[PDB]
């Protein structure tokens, strides 16, 4: 079956990692508080009670996990680095064990021949943000973030050549100030009565137009000052979901083109075409910011590639709504669309661990397919693709490492992956798996394990290959 040859010449396999929920360390080294620490020492929060204090330990063991993607062959390693070690509160006294930590971690990956991608901002703003001015809500992060980024470029661009600025921008508006089931935790407190603060139907939008202006700072700044003689180069992680019609019929196409237009849309025809998509500037109207002809023009082209977190499709239907009115205004009901995996009572495949999680490999084919033609064949990685099994007490740690279900999802995934390039013409430089390890998923705390190894959370953090390692191997072998 799959093999290297499956796919272009230098094609780039890697897997991908994130500071929160891999480093622990959470205090060493002056590291700063983030909205993660606080949101997972807050009550109620994560499901499990659990914390990433330690999480898998990754700040002090990441020569052992290097050693473990050169026993697969993997060509690269995402991973991100905290904003918080690097400027403790965000802006001010750069903390100098920071930077003298990540240069470790990039220089034991290149000794190894694993190519660093690194992203700047996975989700750990630090607190002292979020105190000074409630963090992604104000325009005042978009300098403070590309100021944090040049620092960045600067000592570590002569080695990183591969930025992404951001991880999934969506995720993080919807979750974080339309749900509020992720730090900062806001939202409409008559929609969800566990937030504090917030409005579903205002904050996640502001919140989404500043990760697009960070975003183009900090890649002004890349083009004007870096990229001449550092020749890399900057890119975002777009989660997305790819949507099917509920039904072949004009509406139901129509909603799923709508919902795929609201979650990627929203941050790539920015990008790609200068402003959002005319059905959000229609339905969101006043409550959507206008961008000035200026700012559109630092926007518009500040990727160089085009980066996709994808695990799942969904039916999509058109959904009519009158809703009261602003008081319960959110992005779900502005969408004019509900999308779920189910159809004529049948889901739409198989289940990993997560409740959202449908195994369905031919959505990787379409979304490649749907980007390629919206966006004039943008370079894209597959930067997050993958799945879990549960943390499962009542089961042998050899019966947890039986991950046959997980090596089917990225045999067909890849799959499909591979023919969306050869057959299909889509410019796809590489792919990451969803993850190295076992480790912290978020409001999901320890529950979830999307991991190749297996760790041992009561055997002081032990590392297993389940059997998606010797598959991975095998895949990469020359
Ligand atoms: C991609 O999705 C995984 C699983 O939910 C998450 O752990 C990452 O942080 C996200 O970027």
């Amino acid at each position: 079956g799959l093999t290297r040859g499956s796919f272009p010449e230098g094609f780039v396999f890697g897997t991908a990692s994130a500071a929160y929920q891999y480093e622990g360390a959470v205090k060493e080294d002056g590291r700063g508080q983030t909205i993660w620490d606080t949101f997972a020492h807050t009550f109620g929060k994560i499901t499990d009670f659990s914390n990433a204090d330690v999480a898998v330990d990754q700040y002090h063991r990441f020569e052992e996990d290097i050693q473990l993607m050169a026993d697969m062959g993997m060509d690269a390693y995402r991973f991100s680095i905290a904003w918080s070690r690097i400027y403790p509160n965000g802006v001010g006294q750069v903390n100098q064990a920071g930077i003298d930590h990540y240069n470790k971690l990039i220089d034991a990956l290149l000794a190894k021949g694993i190519q660093p991608y690194v992203t700047l901002y996975h989700w750990d703003l630090p607190q002292a943000l979020e105190d000074k001015y409630k963090g992604w809500l104000d325009r005042q992060i978009v300098d403070d973030f590309a100021a944090y980024a040049e620092t960045c470029f600067r000592e570590f661009g002569d080695r990183v050549k591969h930025w992404i600025t951001l991880n999934q921008p969506h995720t993080v508006a919807i979750q974080g100030y339309d749900a509020g089931l992720q730090a900062p935790g806001r939202c409409s407190v008559l929609l969800h009565l566990y937030c504090k603060a917030g409005n579903s139907g205002t904050e996640p939008y502001v919140v989404a137009h500043h990760f697009i202006l960070a975003h183009a700072a900090a890649a002004s700044i890349y083009r004007t000052k870096y990229k001449a003689t550092q020749n890399g180069q900057l890119g975002i992680a777009f989660d997305v979901m790819w949507f099917e019609p509920m039904s072949n019929t004009t509406i139901d196409i129509e909603a799923a083109k709508r919902a795929q237009e609201f979650q990627l849309g929203w941050f790539a025809d920015p990008f790609f075409f200068g402003d959002y998509p005319a059905t959000m500037r229609a339905r969101v109207g006043e409550r959507l910011p206008r961008f000035t002809a200026d700012e559109a023009a630092v926007v518009k082209g500040a990727l160089d590639f085009v980066g996709i977190n994808h695990y799942t499709t969904y039916y999509t239907r058109h959904n009519n709504t009158n809703i009261i009115g602003t008081l319960l205004n959110n992005t779900l009901a502005d969408t004019g669309t509900v999308s779920l995996p189910f159809k004529n009572g049948k889901p739409i495949g198989d289940r990993a661990n997560s409740i959202w999680l449908y195994i369905v490999p031919r959505g990787m084919r379409s979304l490649m397919n749907y980007v390629k033609e919206r966006y004039n064949s943008p370079p894209v990685y597959i930067t997050e693709n993958g799945m879990d099994d549960s943390n499962n007490p009542f089961i042998s740690i050899k019966d947890a490492l039986k991950d046959s279900k997980r090596i089917k999802y990225h045999n067909d995934y890849l799959t499909n992956l591979a023919a969306s390039i050869k057959e299909d013409g889509c410019d796809v430089r590489g792919y990451f798996a969803w993850s190295l390890l076992d480790n912290w998923e978020w409001a999901a705390g320890y529950s979830s394990r999307f991991g190749l190894y297996f760790v041992d959370y009561k055997d002081n953090l032990k590392r297993y290959p389940k059997n998606s390692v010797q598959w991975f191997k095998a895949l990469l072998k020359t």
